[PDB]
């Protein structure tokens, strides 16, 4: 489980771009499209919002690892 | 949905660790993304490789990621 649990802080760490201990909108929809669309950012806002513990619209390393879990 | 979110971000993040995109993450690339390597580094990540390995060919797949990731039932 170490492993696993130490390649998923790696990961955060990679989609945290700007290294603050959130993945906003911006990062994830960045992440997951490498010059995107309007529909794209809506439907990750929905995705983080399944997500989002503490309704702040970012997820951060805590809801990530539960996500992950 | 949460689920489908999850398996999305997994590929994501295989993605990133498989620097070279032959789909495979490999010895010097998992030494790379764990470490920002010695010798006792390397043999650090071959070792976390073979609890993981399933086809025993000393990298990491993404089948093989993924169910690292999950339990085993
Ligand atoms: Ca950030
Ligand atoms: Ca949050
Ligand atoms: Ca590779
Ligand atoms: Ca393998």
């Amino acid at each position: 489980k170490h492993l696993s649990k130490k390649l998923i802080y790696c990961a955060f760490r990679v989609f945290d771009v700007d290294n603050d201990g959130e993945i906003t909108t911006a990062e994830l929809a960045h992440i997951l499209y490498n010059s995107i669309t309007q529909k794209d950012v809506n439907q990750v806002k929905k995705m983080i919002q399944e997500v989002d513990k503490n309704n702040d619209g970012k997820i951060d390393f805590y809801e990530f690892c539960e996500m992950m879990k």
